[PDB]
């Protein structure tokens, strides 16, 4: 049982060497742009020289926002936003991956509000306005580059917060596969599970018929299984990188929320106290959320076993397979090197209260459960 | 794979009950709304007065252009245009289907352009402005709530031109499933015919490394095959409909070829056999498809085989891929015609005669399609094959 709305504005721009559309695309806006990036990936590749010789095309006048943290922080927003009122600043450009992306709309909203940012991660202050953005994307991994959603960190508080406003979706995102080819490895990896745990987050629900969203969501998580095993011993191959980035970006912004449980994603967020990498937490939790879970609908989780990762049914219970497909998920992520246990970030039980605690701040949370099992998740990890 | 710009800003308003957004959809924009539909059947089904009804509780000012033909008129849109100016028309609400879409979205450049809408249609006059519309969808599968082009035909030149514009796409589409219910059972197999058809016309290209669409092609086509014998035996199930709704706005909105261009020859062979037979569409193109594949296979018979494997479960132990194919394209023809589609130009009393004036026809614009190129002896032998 499910009506939805559908809206997404951005304009996504694909292909090598897409990066020269930056003059076409920035005429409609004013000369006055903030570049907005992280640390020294995009000039150690080259990228920066690239997106500089091009701001300098559009005869633009550039100032820079660089240091964003991979978990983006309120202090470096509020600094953005200053930098926004001394320049006049029209337009922002985040050249990055999504904590870049998610930190530029913090900026671009903060820009029109009059007071301090956090007002607006906190969801205090609604947006009314906001400048506009675009983004040259280097990494796929949460649909950032195509959605209208941010999450910010504020380290005195130690709190994390996901926010959004139909007001901050990029106006265009340029996405050029050459630009993921300086990811490393294990970057490479947090994406791709990024990817697949969101298709998840968007397939436990317990709204009946949706067998083409189902469908959708089996083929992308196929499609990314096969991928990056050959991808990680291969990182600069244009058709692997090209396949990633695709199914990253427009395939996982597309019709498939078209409702979520997402979880998994606010205990990470809870447990990341710790500045943890994002995705390293998801392959973490997200096999025992799924083990914890499986009672409510076991038919999920073997659906996803049988179709997506090539568990026999032959004489096990339909607990049996869907158990069996968490273990050759959890397998498949080992066997790329992600993470499986707290441990493995040195985390022990120490704070294990304290993170359930912040992870139930906003009440009980959950859809395919409605989450003390914050707790019992946490210590089976 | 090529490269692409996706951009598509139109808000899909989906599920039961869902016309009672229009007002709240109708605040952002001015009061003066012309109210464009076609013939009787949004009055019968209580539908037009649902929308009255919501259009009072927004304060709005209704004016109305019925009458909207299933191959929409220039004629009709001049008149629509008129019907702006004279009102003082802010915003224009298309309630029906394709062709009233299509019909709205040429009003609505129209009426921001001094002259005559068929120099917009013609591509005579490309946009620079237009007026604002919204659409209540009461047919699945036509493409039209969720794209920005519109088919019009000239009467008296009896021509029919396909033009488009980043300025028509619907500020909103208001799709429920329970306004399709009254869709008779051949229209309802129409539409599920020609979406599948889409969907072939984007998957069959020679661009290498598309597996995510490969198999978002692939998805659609299995869902349309599980639910379109269901649905004709049960024409007001709200699941059934719901899922035909759903998948026709995809197979048609341009999220499928994204990074490979259509072929789209058999649509344009089959616009040729129209030109001249009175006919379905869905129809001719149940007819033609399948031998359009057979006549094309040469060119990559790894293609249709991926389909008669992943789609058709053709088994392919000790078969080529030519045998695998042409299994998987007569499970395909056996499917359309289980659900009532022709097979043969002569179910439609359609003989040689006039053959060679449909090739030439095809054939106006020179060779076409991308999987194959088709010059007139590949259209009059897949003509032939069809008899
Ligand atoms: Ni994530
Ligand atoms: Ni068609």
């Amino acid at each position: 049982m499910h009506n939805f709305t559908y809206w997404n504005p951005t304009k996504l721009i694909f292909g090598r060497g897409e990066v020269e559309r930056l003059p076409e695309e920035l005429k409609s806006y004013g000369k006055n742009v903030l570049l907005v990036y992280g640390g020294g990936s995009i000039k150690r590749s080259g990228l920066y020289d690239q997106v500089i010789e091009q701001l300098n095309k559009a005869g633009v006048t550039v100032h820079e926002l660089a240091g964003v943290e991979p978990n983006p922080r309120v202090s470096t927003v509020n600094k953005g936003v200053a930098l926004c009122k001394e320049h006049h600043i029209d337009f922002l450009l985040a050249v990055g991956g999504g904590s870049v992306i998610d930190c530029t709309k913090a900026i671009a909203a903060g820009a029109k509000y009059d007071g301090d940012a956090w007002d607006i991660v906190t969801k205090k202050h609604q947006p009314k306005d906001a400048l506009p953005f675009g983004t040259v994307l280097t990494l796929a991994a949460t649909g950032s580059e195509m959605n209208s959603g941010s999450v910010i960190t504020n380290w005195e508080t130690k709190e994390k917060y996901g926010w959004g406003s139909p007001l901050v979706f990029p106006k265009f995102s340029i996405l050029d596969p050459v630009n993921t080819f300086t990811v490393p490895k294990n970057h490479t990896i947090y994406g791709m599970v990024d990817m697949m745990s969101h298709v998840f987050e968007q397939y436990f629900h317990h709204v009946s018929n949706t067998p083409y969203q189902d469908r959708m969501c089996e083929s992308l998580l196929r499609t990314v299984i096969e991928t990056a095993p050959k991808l990680i011993n291969d990182l600069e191959n244009y058709e692997l990188r090209e396949t990633i980035l695709y199914t990253g970006t427009i395939a996982l912004n597309g019709m498939l929320s078209m409702r979520g449980d997402w979880a998994t994603h606010n205990i990470e967020h809870a447990v990341s106290v710790y500045d943890i990498p994002h995705a390293g937490g998801l392959a973490i939790l997200f096999p025992n959320w799924m083990r914890h879970t499986l009672s409510e609908n076991p038919a999920r989780m073997k659906q996803l076993a049988v179709r997506v990762f090539g568990v026999e049914e032959a004489g096990k219970t339909d607990k049996e397979v869907a158990l069996e497909g968490i273990d050759k998920l959890s397998a498949f992520w080992t066997s790329l090197g992600a993470p499986n246990r707290l441990a493995d970030y040195d985390i022990n039980d120490e704070q294990l209260d304290t993170i359930a605690d912040k992870a139930m701040a906003n009440g009980t949370f959950g859809q395919f459960k409605s989450l003390e099992d914050v707790l019992a998740i946490l210590k089976a990890s």
